[PDB]
């Protein structure tokens, strides 16, 4: 009876836990698998609070609906009983003392195809780079820049084309909480021994089986590993392999996550849409601001306004240290510089992310393919994937540990 210890128990571990099982329960097959954490709970970045009625993602707030891993492993989990799109509306990038709007199918998918010509190069290269080779540099700062950094909080002059949108070479959640989607998976793990509390700090050989020493001093065993943990973590329990070095000198950028809760002292700014982003040029904290209610209603009991507003970015992000007053001040310091704030937050909830970011330079997949090749020949069995590898976003992280699976069986059985 073969063993698999699974390190990490995000939304990637858990993934992995559950189509193992899933699968040693269908060809029945002499496996045992367990799964490690080092934090109390499970869920790693996907983090969901409720205080006053209210429901806010500390983290992770939905996941794309065209990328059917996600959705599909809710049906599996029996819980399409719960989905909810966003609610739809305008958005808007302040420039400097400005809101303008976005601009206003088949022209579309056209006008990206004429504007965004595929790349010419074969080799790896910046999404700044890319951008700015074909459009104007203002276009770029006030308009994609803002947006990209929206949804990587990296700096675009570092983020890999070939990693980020290899394609040139609307949203759903639970109305309980998107934290429910992993309580459920913990729920319905059998087979699985979770262990949490405790973490996997060495990664070694044994006789014919590999070595896991642990936090304690405890020491696993297993035929097959999947390591799910950041790459700051994984990267330390191999640190002799030499294409190791290319996930400990990756980065992850900090950022901070604040969210606001109004009676109604709100009062609408000028326009009223989702929300809207930051230009570069305008010497402001915030990073974006989005209504939770209009896209989430089911987020703010009725007659209360909830707000996110989002700090920290590439370079500038020691933001992320000031204390929760600092940082709620500073927030709607800047705030109330395109809106009418009458009276104070009713609820307020800051979340801090440290190195949560993991940012894709160019490069990346390379270096990746390195990393994957020589673990293939110095350490069979072994896998590491996860947001640190081939995609940050919930979809991209749930496949990545269904790959792990498919690439653990194969190795142990097939
Ligand atoms: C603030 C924030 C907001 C986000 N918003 C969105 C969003 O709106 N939409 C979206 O699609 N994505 C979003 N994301 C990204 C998404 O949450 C991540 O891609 C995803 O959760 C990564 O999952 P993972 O399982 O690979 O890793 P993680 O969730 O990071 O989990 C890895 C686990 O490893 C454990 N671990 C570490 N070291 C050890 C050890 N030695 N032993 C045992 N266990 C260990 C950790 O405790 C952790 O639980 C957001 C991320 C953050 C930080
Ligand atoms: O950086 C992320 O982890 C993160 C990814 C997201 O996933 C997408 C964002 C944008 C798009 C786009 F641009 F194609 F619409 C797709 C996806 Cl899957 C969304 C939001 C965030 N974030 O940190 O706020």
């Amino acid at each position: 009876k073969k063993h698999v210890v699974i390190i990490g128990g995000g939304i990637t571990g858990l993934a992995a836990a559950f189509y193992m099982e899933k699968e040693i329960k269908e060809k029945n097959l002499p496996l045992e698998l367990t799964l490690v954490e080092a934090s109390p709970r499970v869920g790693g970045k996907i983090q969901t609070v409720k205080k006053d009625g209210y429901i806010i993602e500390r983290g992770p707030d939905s996941f794309l609906e065209r990328k059917k891993s996600a959705p599909q492993l809710v049906k599996d989990l029996g819980l399409e009983h719960l989905l909810v799109n966003n609610a739809t509306g305008q958005s808007y990038v302040l420039v400097n003392r400005t809101l303008h709007p976005m601009p206003k199918s088949g022209k579309a998918r056209a006008a990206m195809d004429f504007i965004l010509p595929a790349s010419k190069t074969k080799d790896d290269q910046s999404l700044g780079e890319f951008f700015r080779r074909r459009v104007g540099d203002e276009v770029v700062e006030n308009l994609i820049e803002p947006l990209l950094s929206g949804i990587y909080a990296g700096d675009i002059d570092k983020l890999s084309l070939m990693s980020t949108f290899p394609q040139f070479y609307q949203f759903q959640t639970l109305s309980t909480g998107l934290q429910t989607l992993v309580e459920e998976i913990e729920k319905q793990l059998k087979l699985t021994k979770v262990y949490k509390g405790t973490k996997v700090t060495k990664l070694s050989h044994s006789g014919s089986c590999y070595s896991l020493e642990l936090d304690n001093g405890v020491t696993l065993d297993a035929d097959s590993v999947i390591v799910t943990a950041p790459h700051k973590a994984a990267a330390g329990m191999l640190s002799e392999l030499p294409a190791i070095s290319h996930l400990k000198n990756m980065h992850s950028t900090s950022v901070a996550n604040v969210a606001l809760g109004f009676p109604e002292g709100s009062v609408q700014m000028e326009h009223e849409g989702t929300g809207f982003v930051i230009s570069r040029n305008s010497d402001f904290a915030i990073t974006a601001c989005t209504w939770t209610n209009k896209k989430w209603p089911h987020a703010a009991p009725e007659g209360k306004t909830l707000l996110r507003a989002y700090v920290g970015k590439a370079g500038d992000e020691s933001i992320v240290d000031l204390s929760d007053n600092d940082i709620i001040n500073i927030v709607l310091e800047d705030l109330k510089k395109v809106m009418n704030i009458n009276g104070e937050p009713e609820m307020t909830c800051v979340t801090r992310w440290h190195e949560s970011m993991p940012q894709y330079h160019v490069g990346h997949k390379q270096r990746i393919k390195e990393l994957r090749e020589a673990l293939a020949s110095a350490y069979p069995g072994v896998y590491m994937t996860g947001a640190s590898f081939e995609g940050v976003g919930i979809p991209d992280c749930i496949d990545q540990g269904k790959a792990a699976v498919s690439d653990a069986l194969t190795y142990l059985f097939s």
